[PDB]
Parts: structure tokens; sequence; C-alpha cells
């Protein structure tokens, strides 16, 4: 369908503020305005560094068509695309920035149906791509972008067609990436919600990381989470890609809790 993907002219936007870069290019704040109509649309735009593929631009744009018709509240939806020597990438701008960052800036006013609304969301996001037959192979806490405090989306999949202290032991392994893989993914940035932004592993080289989880250790319980949802945690970071619970799994046993949040999180001030 490639209705669902405008074709854009460098003249219909301007870049206004950086959000962020790296080596995948850079994100810029600006304005999307169409020249037949009177419109100043918010947008971020994905500039992505020149000369990084082999893929033409015939091949970058059949992938752009897949990500314009992902049709999900919880999972970012591309809006438009320019193809010059740079492939640019335009989005709705998600105002609060990314959940990460919120999670630390908020630490002291988040209570806990907040924070089991967010794992219900991300969960059904997940879900969706699941459904869609779609890997997103980044899930983090920084992948995570706030619309409104209570409506979150994720975002960065399909840039991929090495966030090793997030990726399942699988994909460090052997390079298998799969939906259960996406399962462990999530299971970290959980645990980064539920400790207000920690950093996983924090003091251990990445090059450690596949010993230590093949002796057995993991992220350690946040103090707030009580048994049951820390055994949830836990179980997506077996060893058995497939033991670990489904994403629709995950939306039915967050969204009870989320019906009873202080028996699940224990918070001061909650
Ligand atoms: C006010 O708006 C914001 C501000 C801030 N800042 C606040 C604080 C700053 N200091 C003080 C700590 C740093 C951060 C972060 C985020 C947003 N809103 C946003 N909206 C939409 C996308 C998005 O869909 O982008 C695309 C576009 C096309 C294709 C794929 C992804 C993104 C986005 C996606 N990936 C990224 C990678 C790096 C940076 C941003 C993004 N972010
Ligand atoms: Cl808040
Ligand atoms: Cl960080």
């Amino acid at each position: 369908n490639q209705a669902l993907l405008r074709i854009l002219k460098e003249t219909e936007f301007k870049k206004i503020k950086v959000l962020g870069s790296g080596a995948f290019g850079t994100v810029y704040k600006g304005l999307w305005i169409p020249e037949g109509e009177k419109v100043k649309i918010p947008v971020a735009i994905k500039e992505l560094r020149e000369a990084t593929s082999p893929k033409a631009n015939k091949e970058i744009l059949d992938e752009a068509y897949v990500m314009a018709s992902v049709d999900n509240p919880h999972v970012c939806r591309l809006l438009g695309i320019c193809l010059t020597s740079t492939v640019q990438l335009i989005m709705q701008l998600m105002p609060f920035g990314c959940l990460l960052d919120y999670v630390r800036e908020h630490k002291d006013n988040i209570g806990s149906q907040y924070l089991l609304n967010w794992c219900v969301q991300i969960a059904k996001g997940m879900n969706y791509l699941e459904d869609r037959r779609l890997v997103h192979r980044d899930l983090a806490a920084r992948n995570v972008l706030v619309k409104t405090p209570q409506h979150v989306k994720i975002t960065d999949f399909g840039l991929a067609k090495v966030p090793i202290k997030w990726m399942a032991l699988e994909s460090i392994l052997h390079r298998i990436y799969t939906h259960q893989s996406d399962v462990w993914s999530y299971g970290v940035t959980v645990w980064e919600l539920m400790t207000f932004g920690s950093k996983p592993y924090d003091g251990i080289p990445a090059s450690e990381i596949s010993s230590i989880l093949e002796k057995g250790e993991r992220l350690p319980q946040p103090p707030i989470c009580t048994i049951d949802v820390y055994m949830i945690m836990r179980k997506c970071w077996m060893i058995d890609a497939d033991s670990r619970p489904k994403f629709r799994e995950l939306i039915i046993e967050f969204s009870k809790m989320a019906r009873d949040p202080q028996r699940y999180l224990v918070i001061q001030g909650d």
C-alpha cells in the first residue's frame, strides 16, 4: 500500500533542533510544511549516514512501505521519506522524549499504576509487531517514546534491516533474533522502569555479560517489585527461549496487576 507513505521534497520539512545523534545518524526536531497546505506539523527527522549499505534507493523505499503500514497506537509509524544521497525518515514528534529519561526525571512522582500501564502498553506494541511477523531487535527503555505521560510508543525498529546488555543470550552467542529474544529485551526494559532508570549490569564490561549469564546470574530484583512481578521478569530471561512468556501473556498478566497496582508494587508515597 504505497499511499500510506508520503514522498517528501526537501523544501517541505525544516530542521529546528537536534534531539539525538550517533553512528546511525542524527534525529532532528523539525516542522513538516506540505507545499499545498497551510499547516506546520511538529515532526522528528532521522537522517541516516550516507553510504552505509549497498541497498539502492529502490530497495530502501520498498522496506519503508512496510514501516508506513504499522497501524497500532503503541508503535511508531513512518510518516514520510526523503530519498536523496542520504535517507531521511519522518515521524510524529513525541514531545515528552524517551521513557528512560522520563522515569529518571520524574522518579519521585511516578506511581505503581503508571509503571504497570507502561508495561501493558509496551507489551501491546510488541505483540502487534509479532502479529506482523516483525522482530524489533533493539527494544529498550531508550527506544520507548512518551507521546503523553500515559501513552507510549515503541520506536527505532526496521532500522536494523551492539546492545549486549539488552540482548538474549542466544543473540549474543548465535546471532539468533526472534520474537522470544524480543521478550528478553522486554524484561530488561521493565527492569529499567522498576528501578526508575538504572543502568543494567552497572559497572560490568559488555564483554563479560555472556559469561555471567552463562553462570546463571541475572539482573537483581528491584526493591519496589513484589515477588510476583520479579518472577515474570526472571522468566523473560530463561535460557530456553520458548519457555519465556509470550507478549500476549504479558499483556494479560500486567493488565491484571494494573487493576490493583499497590498490591504488586511498593512505592513510597503511592
Ligand atoms: C521533544 O522531543 C524529544 C526530545 C528528546 N530529548 C529530551 C532531553 C534531551 N537532553 C536534555 C537529555 C535529550 C532527548 C528526545 C525525544 C523526543 N521525541 C521523539 N519523537 C520522535 C522520534 C522518532 O520517532 O524518531 C524517528 C524518526 C524517524 C524514524 C525513526 C525514528 C524520536 C526518536 C527516535 N529515535 C531517536 C534517537 C535519538 C533521539 C530521538 C529519537 N524522538
Ligand atoms: Cl508523571
Ligand atoms: Cl544511559
